C-alpha cells in the first residue's frame, strides 16, 4: 500500500502572553496512520523567564471501515508534560503522561447530511498534586454536517469536556464545560477558509464565546501553509493568532 507521509510546524500566540511553537510528521499505510508532534508552551517574554512545558506525543490511528454510508476509527494516544516551574514552591519540573483512546465517526443520513464526530477517554498520571489535573476527562464534539455543494457546508456539533477524579478523595482539577460550535468550512480551488463560532452553553470548575477565521493555502505542489484568528470573551477578553506549514508527499 501506498506511504503518505507529511512534516510540518506551527507557531501560535496566545495572549489576554503565550508563545507556542510546535512540529510534527505523520505517516500513514493503509488504514494505518502514526503521528509524532512536540509542542512548547511559555511565556512570550522569556528571556524575564516564567512557567513553561513541553509536550511530545505519539499518536496511531487505525480506520476500521471507510465508506460513503459508514466510517468509523480510533486513535491511540500518548503525551508527556514536562513542567519546569519558575519562583514557585516545591519542586521546579513535575512529568504528567496523558493517554487517550478516542472513537471517531462519520454516518450518512441523507446525500447531503450527515452525523459525525469523536469522543476522547483520557487517563492523566503522575505529579497530579503539582500540577493539579483531575486524573480522568471525556471529551466529544460530536453533530451535523450539511454540504450545499462542493464548496460550501455548514456543520454545527455539541461539545463537551469535562473532569473527573477516579480517586475517590482528590477533586483537584474538576470541570465540566458545554458549548455549540458553528463552521462553515468554504472551499474556493486552492484557499480554504473556515469562520466559526463557539457558543458557551455553560462551564464550571474549581456565558463563554468565540468567534474565529481559519484560513489555509494548498500550493498543489505538496506544500500547504495556514493561517488562524480566533477571539473568545466572557464580558475577559482573549486572543489566539497561528501560522503553520505543511509539507505532504507520498509513496510508491
Ligand atoms: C519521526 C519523526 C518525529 C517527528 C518529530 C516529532 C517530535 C517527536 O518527539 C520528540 C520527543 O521530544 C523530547 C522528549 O523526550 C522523549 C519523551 O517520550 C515521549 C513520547 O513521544
Ligand atoms: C461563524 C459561523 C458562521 C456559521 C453560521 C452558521 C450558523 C448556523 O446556526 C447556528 C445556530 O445555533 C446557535 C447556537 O446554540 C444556541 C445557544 O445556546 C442558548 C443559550 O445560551
Amino acid at each position: 500500500n501506498d506511504w503518505h507521509f507529511n512534516i510540518g510546524a506551527m507557531y501560535e500566540i496566545e495572549n489576554v502572553g503565550l508563545a507556542e511553537p510546535s512540529v510534527y510528521f505523520n505517516a500513514a499505510n493503509g488504514p494505518w496512520r502514526i503521528a509524532l508532534a512536540y509542542y512548547q508552551e511559555g511565556p512570550v517574554d522569556y528571556s524575564k523567564r516564567g512557567t513553561w512545558f513541553d509536550r511530545p506525543e505519539l499518536e496511531v490511528h487505525y480506520q476500521f471501515l471507510e465508506n460513503d454510508d459508514f466510517s468509523f476509527g480510533l486513535t491511540g494516544g500518548f503525551r508527556n508534560y514536562g513542567y519546569h516551574y519558575v519562583d514557585e514552591p516545591g519542586k521546579d519540573t513535575a512529568n504528567m503522561q496523558r493517554w487517550k483512546i478516542a472513537p471517531d465517526w462519520d454516518v450518512k443520513l441523507t446525500d447531503d447530511l450527515r452525523f459525525n464526530g469523536w469522543l476522547s477517554m483520557y487517563k492523566f498520571a503522575n505529579d497530579l498534586n503539582t500540577t493539579g489535573y483531575a486524573d480522568t476527562r471525556v471529551e466529544t464534539e460530536t453533530g451535523l454536517q450539511y454540504t450545499f455543494n462542493e464548496t460550501v457546508a455548514l456543520r454545527v456539533n455539541y461539545y463537551l469536556e469535562r473532569g473527573f477524579n477516579m480517586d475517590d478523595s482528590r477533586n483537584n482539577g474538576e470541570f465540566s464545560t458545554q458549548e455549540i460550535r458553528a463552521y462553515l468550512p468554504l472551499t474556493l480551488g486552492n484557499h480554504s477558509v473556515t469562520p466559526y463560532t463557539r457558543i458557551g452553553l455553560d462551564r464550571w470548575s474549581n456565558d463563554f464565546n468565540r468567534v474565529g477565521l481559519f484560513y489555509g493555502y494548498d500550493f498543489q505542489n505538496g506544500l500547504s501553509v495556514s493561517l488562524e484568528y480566533a477571539f473568545e470573551w466572557q464580558d475577559d477578553k482573549f486572543h489566539y493568532a497561528g501560522v503553520g506549514v505543511n509539507y505532504s508527499f507520498h509513496h510508491h
